[PDB]
């Protein structure tokens, strides 16, 4: 088996071409850069300087006006390195200009997000419990790093995770080996995470990565809806320790109150 | 803006003065020192002293009495350095002279915990689901350890924290540095947990710490009822990442079934 | 008090000999060894020779066909060191004669565990809510490493575990010092875990242990089923720092919807 990190152009991938090499790599490896999805290096460029600009030049009053009151890295600015996140709603922005920056990024990463996902259901004949634009319909969530081993081996609990980012420190599991996944300026990393296992019943994997040890880095989770229903039966089947009772069980059921991001 | 940590007396607060400076520092800051509160050096002598004689002069066999048989460190002796903990019922005493001691000295600790929470209620004009004393009639946890970095970085799921301690060691996150919190021999240290955060709607910062690295520390979480309930939707609106389905929501629905002290 | 690791016989104890000696171990250790169990060096062998020669001779394609999509290890292949996990069903074998060696070297070690709960259960006078057969028919999990601190201290939240292995690693506190725990050709250990402790109501210990730092280990967790219930004052009575609201809960609402096995 050739442990290459595929590459696949999402405007063909939606015309119904190479899906047995796309289902092969979803269960085989669970990992994929994605071209032709309307982000690039372009689109990041203009949100990446001005939130540089921020983390760089920002006072400590302009940086805790954007703050939340607990350090959750949901939303607005976070000393951790930096980090600024965001979602759907209940966003903190520092500027007009940066607003309307990162609500056009975080739109383009948001419909790429549902876009792959929406042919990763197709792929693998996936019909979500309340159908397919509902499931995609969820709770995301976008991170900025600026770092002017960095982070343990795990892999996520999102149905995908799209990364941009900027030596190459990130490196996934393939074919049993860490290979390494350097950035293309013309194509976004895509990660499937254990939702995506989930929904398909085990047909898709979600691989281990880690960070290696001064760089940025763009991270979006497609997380779903706390009512997100699956089967207990068919998670059991494919490798979940549900402590679950019953036949039927939610995201909330499973993952708690709080949403969990990455699990080691 | 100043980044130092306030100090206010609990008598002051309660006859209505320095209101704006104590809503500042609560959303600006989340930590303070506390005086006029029943707190001294002076009522933790005894309590301090007693108790290690006992992990200084203890036998195994006496230490065993007072060993809970899952080490949880909710209730008695634990050897993670040593740790006493108590709580409002179920304890275990190794003496008579010590339970005499350590009754009084938690039930001082228990009310000021529950007059300074009261203020802070009273000045984000917070009215918890169910009313303000069935909130602070709770689940309190005090742990007693002694060390004959030492924490990484975390913030609180208290409502209120309140640290005691005997080169300083504890440093919190201050006008985005760590700043030094040496101890006061007349006064009791403040840190405000994620649900002081929670219930006044995001009123209140909850500061991340860490101990850097021989000395004892006092501190008592006052932790609320598992039956607590909250706003799902105003929760959102200050930082928590809840996947939790409907509007409202309890302590035990977000946290689970066992509590959990503090988050990284 | 001797802090001798206690050796059982099964067979004995099923007679109804050494019940003094034997509480007596479990609420002041909560560990032993095990023998006339049906468990030895040498209904280990063709298990661990097959599954050694899987981790040194098998192609990545092999591992691969028995590795789930998830990296849970739940069930097949894990490479964290190399692991093979099974339970009662979903399992993932390489060949027919791996599966007939490992399926009866499985059943042994339930059979195994269920023997020695039952007893832990008839000395203590346990009866579980819902019965004792109930609770025993429940929800395994058997780990085997290969290894060709090494795992922090730490508790767990089975009802026992049975250990096989093959310089002494293992140690766990017994009498306030960690003790070592030598392979015993002729015996099993057996660890007990919090689901004992809460189970009889506080009248057996959950001892902490860890690894020291190239050896084999067969780690089988007896779990309860996601239902299993138990009384909340009880467990508050004997150490566990439930957020549980009412008067009796199951194992699901104290642990979420994942069944975890250690805790530190
Ligand atoms: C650091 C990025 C690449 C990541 O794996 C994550 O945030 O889950
Ligand atoms: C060590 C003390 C100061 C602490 O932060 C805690 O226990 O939460
Ligand atoms: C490593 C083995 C002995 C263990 O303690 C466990 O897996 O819980
Ligand atoms: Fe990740
Ligand atoms: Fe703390
Ligand atoms: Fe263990």
């Amino acid at each position: 088996m050739d442990t290459t990190v595929p590459t696949f152009s999402l405007a063909e991938l939606q015309q119904g071409l190479h899906q047995d090499e796309f289902r092969r790599c979803l269960r085989d490896k669970g990992l994929f850069y994605l071209t032709d999805c309307g982000l690039t290096d372009t689109e990041l460029k203009s949100a990446k300087d001005i939130v540089i600009d921020f983390f760089e030049h920002g006072s400590e009053a302009e940086k805790r006006a954007v703050t939340s009151p607990v350090p959750t890295m949901r939303r607005g600015f976070t000393g951790l390195s930096m980090c600024y996140s965001m979602g759907t709603a209940d966003n903190l922005f520092p500027s007009g200009d940066f607003e309307r920056i990162w609500t056009q990024y975080f739109d383009r990463q948001y419909t790429a997000s549902r876009a792959v996902a929406r042919e990763v259901l197709r792929a693998t004949g996936t019909e979500p419990d309340g159908g397919v634009e509902a499931f995609l319909d969820c709770e995301p969530l976008l991170r900025f790093r600026y770092f002017p081993l960095r982070m343990a081996p795990h892999y996520d609990l999102s149905m995908v995770t799209l990364i941009q980012q900027t030596f190459v420190s990130l490196q996934a599991e393939v074919g049993g080996a860490f290979t390494d996944l350097p950035y293309r300026p013309d194509a976004v990393l895509v990660f499937c995470g254990a939702i995506a296992t989930l929904v398909t019943g085990g047909q898709v994997k979600a691989p281990r990565h880690h960070v290696a040890a001064s760089q940025t880095s763009s991270v979006f989770f497609l997380r779903p809806n706390a009512d997100f229903t699956f089967s207990v039966p068919l998670a059991r089947e494919c490798g979940f320790d549900v402590s679950l009772d019953g036949e039927t069980a939610t995201f909330q059921d499973w993952i708690g109150g709080n949403y969990v991001n990455i699990r080691r």
